[PDB]
């Protein structure tokens, strides 16, 4: 299983996420109670990379997704059959990965030849002059209630910052439910509290 | 072996809906939310209505299947009486054996499964038409529920399944119905019974 350990390292990393709110209009909102992004089936999800100091030239990002449950957690998070079949390929991401990144010609897709995990990574970039963070555009490609692929079993998406050569300098992890209104699917999750 | 008849939303948010049609003597299909049941008359337009959270993509299928509702007759094969075989009733399109067929459409399919010999009719997802945020599919029941020598009075079960063009399962719902002679009626009176 793949560690989900937070790890701010030298550089201080973490995460950060827009403060969408729970509009029904919202395509994606993360709720801080509950470390959680609700987002919609391929469309944008922003997830913001914090650092303390600029990492070193060559440095990655990389994406991968796992069951948050222990009775699940050894089993490789992919599409359902549907959604591996379907023509909504970018010419980039293999058709069985649930994560993709949007907007960067640099994105390189890894099928672990150990461990068959699926994930996505980018070469990090500073934040533009005068920002603050780094944004990434993930899409996830199944939705959480796909019979054959996740189930409704939820997923944890854990991001890596590595060096050029694999090395870890940084991770942090949130749970993930992809679903229709994530503004109501939030606001609701939030009540049982 | 049984098809699942088990509720499966999906991707998609797949459910079921019905017109609010009453009770009516004029009425030829009503459906019960209490009793999660279909009453119809023989051979008429039924409207079962398909919703979505999300648009399925193109070459998705709906398919129909009717299953007997009790333990010890869901082995058995759904299919027309002898006498309802061999009305001359024919659209050139249904096998004369198949209880449910699909009005209206020149895609519907038919198949016998070459393995459990159950009958079901597939048709190709549409969006939702102008002026409804609904599919509708006019379903017909080509035998009573009364009918000596076919389901002869035991209920049966429509399961509707939400397919891609591959054959994959997005979707399953279902509803009890009764065939009969007076639905509005039927209906009232199942009702009572609450
Ligand atoms: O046409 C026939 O000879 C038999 C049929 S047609 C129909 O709907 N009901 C009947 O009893
Ligand atoms: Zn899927
Ligand atoms: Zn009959």
């Amino acid at each position: 299983v793949p560690s989900q350990k937070t790890y701010q390292g030298s550089y201080g990393f973490r995460l950060g996420f827009l403060h969408s709110g729970t509009a029904k209009s919202v395509t994606c909102t993360y709720s801080p109670a509950l470390n959680k992004m609700f987002c919609q089936l391929a469309k944008t999800c922003p997830v913001q990379l914090w650092v303390d100091s600029t990492p070193p030239p060559g440095t990655r990002v990389r994406a991968m997704a796992i069951y948050k449950q222990s009775q699940h957690m050894t089993e490789v998070v992919r599409r359902c059959p549907h959604h591996e079949r379907c023509s909504d390929s970018d010419g980039l991401a293999p058709p069985q990965h649930l994560i993709r990144v949007e907007g960067n010609l640099r994105v390189e897709y890894l099928d672990d030849r150990n461990t068959f995990r699926h994930s996505v990574v980018v070469p990090y970039e500073p934040p533009e002059v005068g920002s603050d963070c780094t944004t990434i555009h993930y899409n996830y490609m199944c939705n959480s209630s796909c019979m054959g692929g996740m189930n409704r079993r939820p997923i944890l998406t854990i991001i890596t910052l590595e060096d050029s050569s694999g090395n870890l300098l940084g991770r942090n992890s949130f749970e993930v439910r992809v679903c229709a209104c994530p503004g109501r699917d939030r606001r609701t999750e939030e009540e049982n509290l």
